[PDB]
């Protein structure tokens, strides 16, 4: 039955771990895969996730399976972050929310829920996206087709080119927005830009899919969900695929959300039991310790002051290896011009690299970014900024 | 987009908790979801997982995400208790083991596995089975066929009726077997019957597909896999999935295993490039806490000690209750054989009570079972033994 399975391609993001680890030499350095680090290169577990989990070891008195859409309160807490608190989508009843494992599977349950559910057929993301947008969607059947987003000579948005994709974008196609901190040019719709999108997505009929993996990576937890919340004053129906493993550092314990919004809270019901029996079929209902983590944290007034000051120095930190890559690139060598990654939203700077550049960096030097030229910034620390920016002079 | 989708039709199973709870009457007794409770009525956590998880807290230095296949002393494992240690498939390397949000998370990573990378169409159930599998393998777009198992009659085994079944299914489709307690019925085959059924599905050439979700409840670890390793002995393939969650409690922590077995290292290793693809697309990466919590069990000799024990006291419990519930019935009533009620292996009795009888225990009696007539018998306790007996008894 085997014999004639051909090996699936390297994972262009996960496979550097790979080539990472199986690295043999002293001095290598990591700005490949979204993971933060502190100041030391290490990715420690948050402080008031540790509380959380102490507080948890402490009172659990059985795992007694969840529900199909997880536990209650994570989910209130959700729709909190992602709406307002006060929400008209909230106090109507027109949310509800799936407790998935991590954004990917958020967005897995959302592809097969279309799918089966909807005359979907297509998704359109942008060019250029995370890779794994396509074999997401496409594994659930739906066809990926992309729209120009990004001015590589000015480094913007290139908005036109954007619009004029999408007028190939039919009534009923779904459309893939990133809530903020674009993946990977760090670039975001301003304000105006996002409302427009709203209001041009209403006329044309599209169905917004929001991937939303960074909340508070940007400037804020409430800044940066303004775009997805222009778009629910504006639509009946859309659904937010929103991710917790890089705000709260729980990665590997897949913590993560699919919210669905209709029009009332009679559909939006009818609906979300068509959604639970999808993830009913997949993984039939959600891990329990990250999801109670966040619920924990979020529902606390100490415990969510303690994070939110944790996700606070987090940007921060972002943000300052952001000048310091500037200034140290200057330093060095060249002589052009780096600006342009001051103003990059997110962990991510998309340097400007080409595939054979990335590649001469990990062969010759040991430095590790994904072969688009997307490096992760939060990767950089005082202590190994010298000899990244030495490699990266060396390579042009 | 949304405005038409029909209301999903509600779960055989998990819908029964939305059934109770809802029931606001004090003398209600729940014998429907397969989840263990002690002498109290209660699930708590294993104290062997009480002491990992305080190990984990004190000991985790990062939430950093885990390989797609998972924890690599996870999979080792995971293999040694399905094969044995010093097996040859562990030693010819022929298996390979990806950690899997709990046993239906491996079955569907198991069918979209197989669905797009092989010509498997059709997989054949037991008549009757687990209600989930039909679903799990039609979400991968695989076709489900049922064939014959049970002879009511005389409460065993129908083995000839399983075997002309089982005559229509071709060369290429998939079998599946459940590795010990079956599923409703609480009837495995004999180990002359496994050998049987081994040999059978090699010269038919089916794939064997397990579904091994009750390691320990029926006599032991090792004695309940006996099946599975006599498949193993005779094929060159076939595919497990399997779950933690009844045997070490850990139910909403989703802690299963897909594991992939081919005739060749190199071979199973071109294969499992797929598996992982599958995975990816889906939920990208599994949740480490529960898997790591039974990694650290496992490896450990005085956790696996006390764990070991744990799943001991949990199997003669079950067993205590099968006795005292057909005791009592014969108490308090009839009047009717229920001696096979012993012999039935797992948490189930499938009690030969129809749907109707089973309507008439919840609406008259706030007693909860399946509309098949199956009974949680980890749900008795010797405190509602007595009520629950003479509702039965009130319904025949
Ligand atoms: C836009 C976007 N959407 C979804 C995800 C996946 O989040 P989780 O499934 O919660 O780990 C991510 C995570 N991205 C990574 C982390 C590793 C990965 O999954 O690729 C990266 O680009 O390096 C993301 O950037
Ligand atoms: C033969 C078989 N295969 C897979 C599973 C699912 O195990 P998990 O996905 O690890 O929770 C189960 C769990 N069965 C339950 C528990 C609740 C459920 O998932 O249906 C039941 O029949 O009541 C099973 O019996």
């Amino acid at each position: 039955m085997f014999e004639n399975i051909t090996a699936a391609p390297a994972d262009p993001i996960l496979g550097l771990a790979d080539l990472f680890r199986a690295d043999e030499r002293p001095g290598k350095i990591n700005l490949g895969i979204g993971v933060y680090k502190d100041e030391t290169g290490k990715t420690p577990v948050l402080t008031s996730v540790k509380k959380a989990e102490q507080y948890l070891l402490e009172n659990e008195t059985t795992k007694n399976y969840l529900g199909i859409d997880g536990i209650p309160e994570f989910g209130r807490c959700t729709q909190e972050l992602l709406f307002g608190k006060g929400s008209a989508l909230i106090n109507d009843k027109r949310a509800r929310t799936a407790q998935t494992p991590g954004g990917t599977g958020a967005l897995r349950v959302a592809a097969d829920f279309l799918a089966k559910n909807t005359s979907v057929k297509r998704v359109w993301v942008s060019n250029p996206s995370w890779p794994n947008h396509k074999s997401v969607f496409n594994s659930a059947g739906l066809e990926v087709r992309e729209y120009a987003y990004y001015d590589a000579e000015n480094h913007t948005l290139d908005f036109d080119a954007l619009i004029n994709s999408l007028n190939e974008a039919q009534a009923g196609d779904v459309v893939l927005f990133h809530g903020c901190c674009h993946n990977p040019t760090g670039i975001d719709p301003t304000l105006e830009q996002w409302q427009t999108l709203a209001q041009l997505s209403v006329e044309k009929g599209w169905l917004p899919l929001f991937d939303f993996a960074y909340q508070g990576f940007a400037r804020g937890l409430e800044e940066d969900a303004e775009g997805l919340r222009a778009f629910a004053a504006m639509h009946k129906e859309l659904i937010v695929a929103s991710s917790y493993s890089k705000n709260f550092g729980l990665y590997n314990e897949r913590v993560g959300a699919c919210t669905l919004v209709a029009a009332d809270s009679e559909t939006v019901d009818r609906a979300f039991s068509q959604m639970k029996a999808a993830i009913r079929a997949n993984y039939s209902n959600p891990p329990a310790h990250g999801a109670s983590v966040v619920a924990t944290i979020l529902s606390n007034d100490a415990l969510r002051a303690i994070w939110e000051q944790e996700l606070t120095d987090m940007r921060q930190r972002i943000q300052r290896m952001r000048q310091l890559f500037v200034n140290t690139l200057q330093e060095k060598g060249a002589n052009r011009d780096f600006s342009f990654i001051i103003k990059q939203n997110g962990m991510f700077s998309f340097s400007g690299l080409t595939k054979e550049q990335v590649l001469r960096l990990r062969e010759e030097f040991g430095v590790y970014a994904v072969a688009s030229g997307r490096v992760n910034v939060a990767g950089m620390t005082p202590d190994n900024m010298a000899p990244l920016c030495e490699a990266i002079v060396a390579v042009l």
